[PDB]
């Protein structure tokens, strides 16, 4: 199974995938680099780019949602899901380094893939789309770095709260406690007790797979 770091790691290098506005191709300009990305497309646990391997270039989902995990197959451990929109591949071709997990399709998905060789081009032949990019990666790993930097010294209750509100998606959670408590550098069983607490303190319901948050200025309080 994957060690507590290397799922702690992978977690927190996949919050620096691009989403939103911080996502580096402005949408109007995916759509007029139709002749250049190319479209791809993933059946149900279908491998889009594997851990431990160069990134091949960018890519971005344009439908269906793709897992980020590390482990093997077996004992997988999920750090993230992309949705639509999210782009990754882009930082660590930057950084010169390989992806660090495997992005699986989870449903059915179509991927917009930008290779390596066309992303050198349009960065030196398009300076509007480059400096786009450049404020992109900034926003990203500066976004990341300030959830860190939060969460350090804090006690594990006010870590836990800060962590969900930071990970919710319209109020939920889907990510395994597991992950959860890689994430902070601590163990499921601690992590289950303050989830417990604060289902008791009507600040969250714990279903069978998903955590929603159920109050969140209350929330935001236990965070500090
Ligand atoms: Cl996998």
């Amino acid at each position: 199974p994957p060690s507590e770091a290397q799922v702690r790691q992978a977690a927190w290098i996949a919050r620096c995938v691009g989403r939103g506005g911080s996502a580096p191709l402005h949408r109007d300009d995916v759509s007029a680099l139709a002749e250049t990305l190319q479209v791809k497309e993933f059946a149900p646990g279908a491998v889009v780019f594997h851990a431990d391997q160069t990134a091949d270039g960018v890519w971005i989902v344009r439908h269906g949602l793709i897992e980020l995990a590390v482990g093997s197959r077996r004992r997988r451990a999920v750090v993230n899901i992309l949705h639509p929109g999210d782009v990754d591949g882009d930082i660590p071709l930057l950084l010169e380094m390989p992806m660090v997990y495997t992005g699986r399709a989870l449903t059915q998905a179509t991927c917009l893939f930008l290779d390596r060789q066309a992303f050198e081009r349009l960065l030196a032949t398009h300076p509007a789309i480059a400096r786009r990019w450049l404020s992109s990666v900034a926003q990203r790993v500066s976004t990341a770095q300030i959830r860190l930097m939060g969460m350090l010294g804090r006690p594990l209750p006010a870590q836990v709260a800060q962590l969900l509100l930071d990970e919710a998606i319209d109020a939920r959670i889907e990510l395994a406690q597991r992950t959860l408590a890689a994430m902070l550098g601590a163990q499921r069983p601690s992590i289950n007790k303050i989830l417990k607490e604060f289902e008791r303190d009507r600040l969250i319901t714990v279903g069978y797979a998903v955590i929603e948050i159920t109050d969140q200025h209350g929330l935001r309080a236990r965070a500090q």
